[PDB]
DNA sequence: TTGTGTTTTACGACCTCC
DNA sequence: GGAGGTCGTAAAACACAA
């Protein structure tokens, strides 16, 4: 695990982070491993990160649906 | 400032998967 | 035979109108 309390990701990590995103919205064991290791993040930091981009993903869509219903 | 609204890490609870 | 999915939320970090 990882706890005191949360640490900022750098910009480079986040940017690596979206690009493989945009490749798959769901990673592989594979790929999560090779990811982690060139990042310096633990397996499930990267885990996670991608748990986490799905949920701002739902929340993004929700609104883009709320706005359409709206015009 | 500061306040107060939002975004980013990290969790636990609970659930699905032959 | 345990992994990873959602979800709601805590708290740290950031955004920025007043």
């Amino acid at each position: 695990t990882k706890d005191k309390y949360r640490v900022v990701y750098t910009d480079h990590q986040r940017l690596e982070l979206e690009k493989e995103f945009h490749y798959s919205r769901y990673i592989t064991i594979r790929r999560k491993a090779e990811l982690a290791a060139t990042l310096g993040l633990s397996e499930r930091q990267v885990k996670i990160w991608f748990q986490n981009r799905r949920a701002k993903e739902r929340k993004i869509n929700k609104k883009k649906l709320q706005q359409q219903q709206q015009q």
